[PDB]
Protein backbone atom coordinates (compact mmCIF):
# COMPACT_ATOMS: atom_id res chain seq x y z
CA UNK A 1 0.00 0.00 0.00
CA UNK A 2 2.06 2.99 -1.34
CA UNK A 3 0.36 6.04 0.39
CA UNK A 4 2.28 8.82 -1.53
CA UNK A 5 1.06 12.03 0.32
CA UNK A 6 3.53 14.71 -1.08
CA UNK A 7 2.24 18.03 0.49
CA UNK A 8 5.50 20.20 0.54
CA UNK A 9 9.25 19.78 -0.11
CA UNK A 10 10.32 22.14 -2.99
CA UNK A 11 7.62 24.73 -4.06
CA UNK A 12 8.45 27.05 -7.17
CA UNK A 13 9.02 29.95 -4.63
CA UNK A 14 10.28 28.08 -1.41
CA UNK A 15 14.08 27.85 -0.72
CA UNK A 16 14.86 26.73 2.94
CA UNK A 17 18.49 27.81 3.78
CA UNK A 18 20.06 30.67 1.61
CA UNK A 19 21.67 34.21 2.09
CA UNK A 20 21.05 37.80 0.88
CA UNK A 21 22.70 37.08 -2.63
CA UNK A 22 19.91 34.78 -4.12
CA UNK A 23 17.35 36.99 -2.17
CA UNK A 24 18.97 39.91 -4.30
CA UNK A 25 18.15 37.91 -7.55
CA UNK A 26 14.53 36.95 -6.46
CA UNK A 27 13.74 40.24 -4.48
CA UNK A 28 14.97 42.42 -7.47
CA UNK A 29 11.85 44.25 -8.99
CA UNK A 30 9.49 43.81 -5.97
CA UNK A 31 8.14 46.06 -3.08
CA UNK A 32 5.53 43.71 -1.29
CA UNK A 33 4.38 40.02 -1.01
CA UNK A 34 7.74 38.23 -1.86
CA UNK A 35 8.37 35.03 0.24
CA UNK A 36 11.27 32.53 -0.28
CA UNK A 37 12.67 31.24 3.15
CA UNK A 38 16.46 31.90 3.87
CA UNK A 39 18.71 31.04 6.97
CA UNK A 40 20.16 33.78 9.43
CA UNK A 41 17.38 33.82 12.21
CA UNK A 42 17.84 30.45 14.13
CA UNK A 43 17.52 30.27 18.02
CA UNK A 44 14.16 30.24 20.04
CA UNK A 45 11.04 28.81 18.15
CA UNK A 46 12.08 29.17 14.46
CA UNK A 47 15.07 27.95 12.36
CA UNK A 48 14.55 29.31 8.73
CA UNK A 49 13.60 32.83 7.71
CA UNK A 50 10.50 33.86 5.55
CA UNK A 51 12.14 37.03 4.10
CA UNK A 52 9.38 39.34 2.81
CA UNK A 53 9.68 42.54 0.64
CA UNK A 54 8.41 45.77 2.45
CA UNK A 55 8.58 49.19 0.59
CA UNK A 56 11.69 48.16 -1.46
CA UNK A 57 13.68 46.01 1.19
CA UNK A 58 14.23 42.25 2.10
CA UNK A 59 12.78 41.94 5.68
CA UNK A 60 13.37 38.60 7.53
CA UNK A 61 9.91 37.61 9.00
CA UNK A 62 11.02 34.14 10.38
CA UNK A 63 8.78 30.96 10.66
CA UNK A 64 7.42 29.45 13.95
CA UNK A 65 9.04 25.97 13.35
CA UNK A 66 9.71 25.28 17.12
CA UNK A 67 11.71 22.00 16.53
CA UNK A 68 11.44 21.82 12.63
CA UNK A 69 7.64 21.87 11.60
CA UNK A 70 5.15 24.65 10.35
CA UNK A 71 2.17 26.35 12.23
CA UNK A 72 1.93 30.19 12.83
CA UNK A 73 -1.90 30.69 12.68
CA UNK A 74 -2.04 26.89 13.62
CA UNK A 75 -0.95 25.05 16.97
CA UNK A 76 2.42 23.76 15.42
CA UNK A 77 0.71 21.04 13.22
CA UNK A 78 0.39 22.43 9.51
CA UNK A 79 3.82 20.82 8.43
CA UNK A 80 3.90 22.35 4.81
CA UNK A 81 4.82 25.90 3.50
CA UNK A 82 2.38 25.12 0.49
CA UNK A 83 -0.68 25.10 2.94
CA UNK A 84 1.11 27.60 5.41
CA UNK A 85 0.96 30.06 2.40
CA UNK A 86 -2.43 29.16 0.64
CA UNK A 87 -4.33 30.09 3.93
CA UNK A 88 -2.00 33.18 4.55
CA UNK A 89 -1.80 34.84 1.02
CA UNK A 90 -5.61 34.43 0.41
CA UNK A 91 -6.44 36.21 3.81
CA UNK A 92 -3.92 38.43 5.81
CA UNK A 93 -0.27 38.60 7.09
CA UNK A 94 -1.59 40.19 10.37
CA UNK A 95 -2.72 36.53 11.23
CA UNK A 96 1.07 35.61 11.22
CA UNK A 97 2.50 38.97 12.69
CA UNK A 98 0.17 42.17 13.13
CA UNK A 99 2.82 44.88 12.25
CA UNK A 100 2.63 44.85 8.31
CA UNK A 101 -0.57 43.51 6.49
CA UNK A 102 0.75 42.57 3.08
CA UNK A 103 -0.13 38.86 2.20
CA UNK A 104 2.70 36.99 0.22
CA UNK A 105 1.07 37.85 -3.22
CA UNK A 106 4.36 38.31 -5.32
CA UNK A 107 7.06 35.48 -4.60
CA UNK A 108 9.85 34.98 -7.27
CA UNK A 109 12.16 32.10 -8.62
CA UNK A 110 15.28 32.97 -10.81
CA UNK A 111 13.73 33.19 -14.40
Amino acid sequence: GMNNNMSLQDAEWYWGDISREEVNEKLRDTADGTFLVRDASTKMHGDYTLTLRKGGNNKSIKIFHRDGKYGFSDPLTFNSVVELINHYRNESLAQYNPKLDVKLLYPVSKY
